[PDB]
C-alpha cells in the first residue's frame, strides 16, 4: 500500500514541517503519493539539495522508525534549543519550525564550539538530515550565533563537507531574508556522524532507520 502524503510533498513531510503530516500512517509502503502543490514543503526558503535522490530512497520502504538521535532537552547544554522558530513556519498561528531539526542559537552572548557525533546502534541504515543557515546580515549573524565567522562540519566514513555560510540579502520569501539549505545522508550501521559548528547548523532532532 503507497504512503499518502498531506499537506505537503516529501520535503515537507521528512523534515517535519508542523503542517504536512501524512494521511497514512504506515512504517512500510510500496510508493509515495504526493500534493497538489508544486513547491517541496519546505517553510524557511532555501534549497534542498540531492532531493531527486532522497525521493527514490524513500520510495519502496519495508521499514521505517523516527527516532529522536540527539534528544532535544539531553544534547545541547551550551545552546539554545528553544528559541530557533520563524513566521515563515507557522504552527496553528504561532511562530514554530521542523520537527526534525533545531535551529540552535546562541545562549547568552556565547555560543561556543559545538562537538556532537551519532554511532548508528539501529542495525539498520539511518537517513539523518540538516541544515545550514545563511544570515542576511551581519546583525542577523551576531544576533543568532555571535561568532561573526563561523563554519559547519558534517563527517562520517562515507561523507565529508565543510559549510561556510554566506551573508546576504536574499528577496524576501515568507518574510525571510536569508536562506536555508538542507541537506542529507544514510549512516551505516557502526559508522559514525560527527556535527561540529561555531554557527549556523540547524541540527538534527529526529533520524530514520529504514530499510529498502
Amino acid at each position: 500500500a503507497p504512503l499518502h502524503l498531506g499537506k505537503c510533498n516529501i520535503a515537507g513531510w521528512i523534515l517535519g514541517n508542523p503542517e504536512c503530516e501524512s494521511l497514512s500512517t504506515a512504517s512500510s509502503w510500496s510508493y509515495i503519493v504526493e500534493t497538489s502543490s508544486s513547491d517541496n514543503g519546505t517553510c524557511y526558503p532555501g534549497d534542498f539539495i540531492d532531493y531527486e535522490e532522497l525521493r527514490e530512497q524513500l520510495s519502496s520502504v519495508s521499514s521505517f522508525e523516527r527516532f529522536e538521535i540527539f534528544p532535544k532537552t539531553s544534547s545541547w547544554p551550551n545552546h539554545d534549543s528553544n528559541k530557533g522558530v520563524t513566521a515563515a513556519c507557522p504552527h496553528a498561528g504561532a511562530k514554530s519550525f521542523y520537527k526534525n531539526l533545531i535551529w540552535l542559537v546562541k545562549k547568552g552572548n556565547s555560543y561556543p564550539k559545538l562537538s556532537k557525533s551519532y554511532i548508528n546502534d539501529k542495525g539498520k541504515e539511518v537517513l539523518v538530515l540538516w541544515g545550514i543557515h545563511h544570515p542576511s546580515t551581519s546583525a542577523d549573524q551576531q544576533s543568532l550565533y555571535q561568532n561573526a565567522d563561523a563554519y559547519v562540519f558534517v563527517g562520517s566514513s562515507r561523507y565529508s563537507k565543510k559549510f561556510k555560510p554566506e551573508i546576504a540579502i536574499r528577496p524576501k520569501v515568507r518574510d525571510q531574508e536569508g536562506r536555508m539549505n538542507y541537506y542529507w545522508t544514510l549512516v551505516e550501521p557502526g559508522d559514525k556522524i560527527t556535527f561540529e559548528a561555531t554557527g549556523n547548523l540547524v541540527v538534527p532532532r529526529y533520524a530514520f532507520a529504514m530499510e529498502r
